């Protein structure tokens, strides 16, 4: 059963933190994340809106990986002393952007960069708000760390609030007029 990849392989930017049994592993997999994200991920994603000429679009990119770097902060203000490095799947998404980076002026020019763009952002957000967090946090509780089950929380809620942002921006790109 085969189906076509996506354009230019810009679904591949999307990075799921790895599930563990136990809660300081699933923040160490959270901050790696959430920091590719801020760091990588969004602020591509952001110069591939503006190169579009979609700058609004760019300007939500933009402020959505400021607060990726505030859900990792908030667990690295938890987990004050947990070395975080990047797993094998992190780099190989960090040489993706590098490739992309190196391509700018084309993946632009096609109409599909940004719609792509978007659709992977809108790919993590549910999977990150729906899924994963939600399963972070209902973990955290088992385990009696309160303080981390509800920074997942409101991680989820962030999330699901990027995801909104996402939506809107998607259905506004693709109306003409
Ligand atoms: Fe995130
Ligand atoms: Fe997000």
């Amino acid at each position: 059963n085969y189906n076509q990849e996506d354009f230019m392989g810009l679904d591949r930017f999307f990075q799921d933190a790895v599930s563990h049994n136990n809660t300081d592993a699933n923040a160490a997999s959270s901050i790696e994340v959430e920091m590719y994200e801020c760091d990588c991920m969004y602020p591509t994603f952001a110069e591939i809106a503006r190169r579009s000429g979609q700058p609004e679009i760019g300007a939500m990119f933009d402020a959505i990986a400021k607060e990726e770097g505030m859900h990792a902060q908030l667990l690295t203000k938890l987990y004050s002393e947990l070395e975080v490095k990047d797993s094998a799947e992190t780099l190989e998404a960090k040489r993706l952007v590098s490739t992309i980076e190196s391509q700018i002026d084309a993946v632009a020019s096609d109409s599909r960069g940004l719609r792509r763009a978007l659709e992977t952002a809108l790919e993590v957000e549910t999977i990150e708000s729906q899924k994963t967090y939600p399963a972070f946090a209902k973990l955290a509780a088992e385990q009696g760390n309160m303080e981390v089950a509800t920074a997942f929380e409101a991680i989820v809620k962030s999330e699901t609030k990027h995801a909104n942002w996402v939506k809107r921006a998607l259905e506004n790109l693709l109306e003409v007029a």
